[PDB]
């Protein structure tokens, strides 16, 4: 069978906490009063939930309500527990309240209100510095949640809110996040195709925080190269093919050998033989202002098949790409 793996960092953080910290099935949800919030307008619809702007009539504060679609109670408890554990952490969305409709029995998460700058506006105007700054802010949230024993497992642009006017950022949608325990086999059917790590695609279940670092690398690539999505797979199999056409097949097969991974016979037809490509082939006159030796070195050190060889969040934060942003703090 496959060779086991443990996180290189924050390995045992949960083992040292009281069981209640991570044993979310035991968590009893503290309900607030639904009548405290009036819905104002729909903001979005999102697979597991519908999102509204609302107002707390107790105090006239603007709030955001996520009305959950039917999910298992255990997965709701998981998300709530994680949100509560991470509350106060840098750039983590703040859960303000939890309410249920007395009639429809539907449950609703109440968050802090954060405005999002118009995507068209923001993207038009970004700048190399801005990307470094916001990437650093995301890394602060990931180092924090990893240090708290939690993997996000769905890092991607949709789950990053920015308010450019106030230089503010939040990592949202903790609904797929899970506690890391050494030895645990996790579900590989998580995260969106374009952001799935090789570990998920080859069905290596004993993964860890480092999954998030792959996803982050995918985000960085899409931003500096102005290509979304960067790895555009047609399905889960082709997703790995797209990766292999860039990172090359030699290192992929080395990874599968090292962990004694058994590959679906299908991959053995489609994967073929691919050299490792240089990042320069994605650079053009439109994106060159975003692309630097530092950016490429950083990218290279996130996008690695072997989850153990990817940068940690804290290592990433020390990378030369961020020197000027850190100097500003
Ligand atoms: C508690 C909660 N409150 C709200 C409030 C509104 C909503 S929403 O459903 O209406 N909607 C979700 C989708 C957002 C778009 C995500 N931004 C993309 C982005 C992300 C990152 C970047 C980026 C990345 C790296 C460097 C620089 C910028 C860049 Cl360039 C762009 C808008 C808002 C849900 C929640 S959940």
């Amino acid at each position: 069978g496959p060779v086991p793996s443990r996180a290189r960092v924050y390995t045992d953080v949960n083992t040292h906490r009281p069981r209640e910290y991570w044993d979310y099935e035991s968590h009893v949800v503290e309900w607030g009063n639904q009548d405290d919030y009036q819905l104002v307008r729909k903001l979005g619809r999102g697979k597991y939930s519908e999102v509204f702007e609302a107002i707390n009539i107790t105090n006239n504060e603007k709030v955001v309500v996520k009305i959950l679609k039917p999910v298992k109670k255990k997965k709701i408890k998981r998300e709530i527990k994680i949100l509560e554990n991470l509350r106060g952490g840098p750039n983590i969305i703040t859960l303000a309240d939890i309410v249920k409709d007395p009639v429809s029995r539907t449950p609703a998460l109440v968050f802090e209100h954060v405005n999002n700058t118009d995507f068209k506006q923001l993207y038009q105007t970004l700048t190399d510095y801005d990307i470094r700054f916001y990437m650093y802010e995301i890394l602060k949230a990931l180092d924090y949640c990893h240090s708290m024993g939690i993997m996000h497992r769905d890092v991607k642009p949709h789950n990053v809110m920015i308010d450019h006017e106030h230089r503010k950022l939040r990592l949202i949608d903790w609904g797929l996040a899970e506690f890391y325990h050494p030895g645990q086999e996790y579900n590989v059917r998580v995260a969106s195709r374009y952001f799935k790590g090789p570990e998920l695609l080859v069905d290596y279940q004993m993964y860890d925080y480092s999954l998030d670092m792959w996803s982050l690398g995918c985000m960085l690539a899409s931003m500096i190269f102005r290509k979304e999505p960067f790895f555009h797979g047609h399905d889960n199999y082709d997703q790995l093919v797209r990766i292999a056409k860039v990172l090359g097949t030699e290192d992929l097969y080395d990874y599968i050998d090292k962990y004694n991974i058994e590959l679906d016979p299908r991959f053995n037809d489609i994967l073929g033989r691919h050299s490792r490509k240089r990042w320069e082939r994605f650079v053009h006159s439109e994106n060159q202002h975003l692309v630097s030796p530092e950016a490429l070195d950083f990218l290279d050190k996130l996008l690695r098949y072997d989850h153990q060889s990817r940068l940690t969040a804290r290592e990433a934060m020390e990378h030369p790409y961020f020197y000027t942003v850190v100097k500003d703090q």
